[PDB]
């Protein structure tokens, strides 16, 4: 029925899904043990929805594999002392990004975040090497706060809200050269809806940031949106 | 050197919209528009701009893209509304259309328009025959215990996207009678990826009192599976 | 029905189907009414052949709606006096011009040619300023026949016969500065069979007649077809 | 003012058959015909010239494209006609072709065209050994009789598509055995576009007769779909 | 199953099981669709599209594209000698033949192959085709052939040491406007050695070149065409 | 020029590549930092070889990261104490998987084999739980010499030869219920290329071994190829 039920509003989980929590893929409409006497005979595409199907030690991933490839590529050359996503969900980025600098012998510290931190889905005793912090993005005391952190640093924006003053400041007062700001998803979206503003936003820092062309192209996510510094 | 000499501002405000809602036409940058025929074969091939909301009615901007306007037309045609409504109107292009084209085809229908915002709203007063603007928000329902028993038949637009199946549920408890449509553009298939189970029973909730009408159904990528009538 | 049935040659339906009074699609393969708790399980595709599918106002329409959406543009940015359609079918598209102009406010005068408005199908009173004329193109007292035009004006070539000549006489005849002169979906098939005879001949208008590259690529229908008076 | 008194020829004359009758191979625009091998990766990759009807056989022009070619010999391999019409000739270049693949073949296959047309033919009178030409109309059936009952088996082959199912009709009550091809190369597909409801009633007509062959019918994008032949 | 013994399914890669011309089967649907129901009737082939070609009841794997081309090719060089390194079951031979024969050629075609046994043509057929058993590594199964007419066609579909066997050809063979070619293979070894093969390649500037009206005219001969130049 | 060199039979490069060691991109048409004054007319493009770009800790990666994400969520469901890669080229998937168990918290022990060792690249630093053998799969004593290892287990078949004869010694001998034995790459070419073997062969085992169709369909390398162990 319609009449006794009340409804959340659908909005709050694009680009996420429901739950933050891992769900195992089941098989509704075949066996998994497919018998073989009949191999042609068995349907080809997935099996379940390809929405954010990715895992990584039971959570969740909102980054697909061939961003995860740029990263991995990206990590392996920079060795970055400093990896501060803004922007956290389930946190299954932070638990990746921890676990790949740390077999990359890279002794890094991994820095969420979010002002809601409470849909993170990590074990309590599995945060060796990770800082969370509250705070909204209008305010730049946040950002302030890790400002004695060790370098090279890959800041990745996750939220990207007022996204462009805090780029501003970064400049003017965090990124030493070849540092990573890199701004998840949305770039193109932006070009798309407001095109004269957007390039003449970005034109502004013609001479401290710049698109670095050997990632910007190597991901749907990523899609040129990965930023570097410059020596003026 | 332009970074620091600008106060920037926030661009997710755009998104699905567009800086400026006064319509501006095309203009050319590669080429010019006089292509000489002696050179026929060399032209261009592309466009030349923006193919994003390139759309227009009467010198005011229109959202809806060409297919999405013909659907309408034969919707229009078929029913013969005596009511229209547009919950969301931005540049309220899409409110002179409705209303030209009832006008055109004999129909004595109200078009009605329900924003937050109408400052954005662009029609020239001296030709808004038939048309109203309420202000309010799609939160509470108040915004709609004043919509009149208008005419039937009637149709029901979504462009907002909030609270709206709440606002689902007071229309069909409260408004639409057979052969009403209540048509959700735009969203659906984005709420049918980020929530295949919940939106799936939301909207099934409705089985009794909805159907989706299949005849326009699959006929545009705005529309798509998106417009539901009654059968009572 | 081999040995009874006698047949209609069925070339004559290239390009605009059987009837020319429109008729709206019904389903086969479905209920109009799908059911919401199995909205995930309902077919995707549109479920009616998309030949020629549109329409205005109970009218068959032949350009579909992104060139529908074109000449809106044109006409918006124009405001022209005249349209002279070259072959009418239903003159479906004769009843949208004059439909749309109205609405613009613009005083404009559509005008169908053709050998035969014999399928016609504008209802007698749905008329105002539309003028019929009947002659084949391969006669170019089709062309002189017709009294003096006010401008701006478009021309619009859908016969695809003997259209170079009738490009020869509206370019000293008729056209003015401005003016369009615009044939629909053949330009690229005459390129295709005929690329060095198709050139030489439009190649002669260089100096009286140019592409107007802001419509000339914005549908199938006017794909590099879309000419007007450079002067 | 190159207009003013040049002779413009009717350009629909030249629907899919070209300017030529006459057999020219094709030219280089762009780019030289060798090309240097140090430079052999800055080659281009497209074709060079028109694709429109690049192929031939002998120094005659060939409308049958190499994918209708193949079907055409396996059903002659099959069938070892007596017997092949073809209905529309132009350059007389598919005449040669059947002809010259029956003998190699080593069977025995008079080939015969028909058209009222017959200036366009290409092939030289030296060669022109078991081919038999028609002056002829469509529309009279008169055309057909003198066809003085050729050996069978046989393959009637439609290339002018007027007055067909009249001729369909004649073939049928006249001319065809068990197991002979009656054959509309490309139409069928317009026709269905174009008429659909008389189209499927016309075709309906023959049931008891004739049969679609799936194996050569889904076989080439020419002969698609319109591949025929006598049941019983 | 447990005493079987399998054989290595990479013998049969782009050849299949049988060198044996056989016809395809339907399976799912009849043969003789019915007219009543022509619009159900499926679209799709009906069958596997690996290799179904064949010549005179002999395979043909040089697919239709392929066969216009050399085609061409031999019709405008009338070549007296053409050379297939690959043999399988010979059905590019004698086609190659065939053609030749309705065009008034006179022409010798040779094939050449380590493994000669999985060749179909009957010896009722073998008319100025010529066999040969020798291997590509050893460059002495192929000075045999120097007392052979031009102009000459030779095609690689061997792909075993091809860069010194072209290399003795363009030394102790191919006249000027000869042919040699690479079927299928040049684009995996730019694939899979960019570097190394535009070096094995470039090599030959100062006596070959890429004829380019027949290069990019088909899948299996992409930018493998290759004549002599002019010394 | 070319009657001096000597050429690597480029074959032996098929699927691999020239060198074995990783080496990065490196753009030739773009300077790595586009300014953001001009960000719109960037390149779209990557900038170099989509052959195999993709690498783990400065050695080179075959699998690409689909292909990755496959054998992960495998390896954190089965948790296998032994992984066992046929082929080896490079020493890049054995490294992987030891790095991956290792961090899942398995103790799981990878195992490589090849009939050539010299090409790897995995420094000595860096070789725990990895084990290598020399052999060919021709001779199936290279797997009699294998030791006893603990499950679950994954049998991976990486370098396909004999790859269905060594299956029925693996089912024989080695595998137990819910190892997997993943063919990756070649089974949907060995359908193409031989059907009616590629069943008789595969079918053969229907009695031991299933397609596990949850991993099975998620990636174009592991496409079809994904078998396990079940009674
Ligand atoms: C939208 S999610 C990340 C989704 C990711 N961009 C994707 O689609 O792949 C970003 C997180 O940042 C938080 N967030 C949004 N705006 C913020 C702000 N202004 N300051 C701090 N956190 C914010 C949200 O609560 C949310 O959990
Ligand atoms: C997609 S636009 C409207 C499109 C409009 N029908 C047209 O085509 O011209 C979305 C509109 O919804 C309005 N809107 C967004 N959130 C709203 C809310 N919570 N309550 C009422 N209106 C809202 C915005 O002001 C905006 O004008
Ligand atoms: C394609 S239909 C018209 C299309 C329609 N007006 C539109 O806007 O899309 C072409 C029309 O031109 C007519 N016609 C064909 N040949 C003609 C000729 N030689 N002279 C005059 N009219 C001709 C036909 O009778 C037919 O009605
Ligand atoms: C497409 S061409 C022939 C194609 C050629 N047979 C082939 O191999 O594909 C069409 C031919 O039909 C002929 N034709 C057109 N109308 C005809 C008619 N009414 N009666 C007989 N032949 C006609 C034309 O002269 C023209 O040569
Ligand atoms: C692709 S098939 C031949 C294709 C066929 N001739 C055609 O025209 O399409 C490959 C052939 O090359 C032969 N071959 C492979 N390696 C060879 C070598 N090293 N020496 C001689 N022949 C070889 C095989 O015996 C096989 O017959
Ligand atoms: C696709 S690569 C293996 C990639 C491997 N998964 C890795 O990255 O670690 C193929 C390998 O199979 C090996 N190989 C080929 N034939 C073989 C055979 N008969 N016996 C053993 N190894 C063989 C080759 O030497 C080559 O190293």
């Amino acid at each position: 029925d319609y009449s006794r039920q009340n409804f959340q509003d659908l909005n709050l989980f694009r680009g996420l899904g429901e739950d933050p929590a891992y769900h195992p893929p089941v098989l509704t409409d075949r066996p998994r043990d497919w018998p073989l006497d009949r191999w042609a005979e068995a349907p080809r595409d997935l099996g379940y929805s390809d929405f954010s199907p990715y895992q990584w030690r039971g959570l969740r991933m909102l980054k697909d594999p061939d961003t995860q490839a740029v990263y991995h590529d990206m990590l392996w050359e920079l060795r970055p002392r400093t990896i501060v996503e803004l922007g956290v969900y389930n946190g299954g980025s932070l638990a990746w990004f921890r676990d790949l600098t740390k077999i990359m012998g890279i002794d890094c510290q991994v820095i969420g975040i979010d002002r809601d931190l409470s849909r993170c889905q990590i074990p309590a005793s599995d945060m060796e090497n990770i800082t969370l912090h509250q705070g909204d993005c209008s305010d730049l005391t946040t950002f302030e706060h890790l400002r004695e952190m060790a370098h090279p640093l890959i800041f990745i924006d996750n939220a990207h809200a007022n996204t462009f003053n805090i780029m501003k400041w970064a400049v003017d007062h965090l990124l030493e050269e070849g540092d990573y700001f890199i701004i998840e998803d949305m770039i193109p979206y932006w070009y798309r809806y407001a095109p004269q503003l957007f390039s003449e936003y970005l034109g502004a820092f013609r001479d401290v940031l710049s698109m670095d062309m050997l990632y910007a192209n190597a991901s749907s996510q990523l899609d040129r949106g990965v930023l570097r510094r410059v020596a003026a």
